[PDB]
């Protein structure tokens, strides 16, 4: 089990455009497209992405590549924001892992907000800040994989994924 594996079940893996959760046009292993209700908006930024005419409709190879890219950068967006490096670096792999789960869901700005959560999470109560997480939309909103996620927190193992 890793970050690849664990966001792979919990996003699930789709080759037409979709619209996610919240509504919004995604393709792949959760790429995000766009916040706009344009169909068209989402198949140009699809074909900005991919490189080419797509015509809504990608690879296995190409949602490999965007989820790729996607885990980077959810991984770097973390190191360069101030008030959550020190919290991932505190943590161990699995743990780090979890976090990282949430920053591809929501952005760097979603995450930001569980600000109390995270400091619990610094400060290594676990069962607390298992707590405190559910308190959120987000749980309210899929909470089977926010549960699957604040396992892996409260826990620090894989438990949750196997
Ligand atoms: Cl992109
Ligand atoms: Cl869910």
């Amino acid at each position: 089990m890793n970050i690849f594996e664990m966001l792979r079940i919990d996003e699930g893996l789709r080759l037409k455009i979709y619209k996610d959760t919240e509504g919004y046009y995604t393709i792949g292993i959760g790429h995000l497209l766009t916040k706009s209700p344009s169909l068209n908006a989402a198949k140009s930024e699809l074909d900005k992405a991919i490189g080419r005419n797509t015509n809504g409709v990608i690879t296995k190879d190409e949602a490999e590549k965007l989820f790729n890219q996607d885990v980077d950068a959810a991984v770097r967006g973390i190191l360069r924001n101030a008030k959550m490096k020190p919290v991932y670096d505190s943590m161990d792999a699995v743990r780090r892992a979890a976090m990282i789960n949430m920053v591809f869901q929501m952005g760097e700005t979603g995450v930001a907000g569980f600000t109390n959560s995270m400091r619990m999470m610094q400060q290594k109560r676990w069962d607390e800040a298992a707590v405190n997480l559910a308190k959120s939309r987000w749980y309210n909103q899929t909470p089977n994989r926010a549960k699957r996620v604040i396992t892996t927190f409260r826990t620090g193992t894989w438990d949750a994924y196997k």
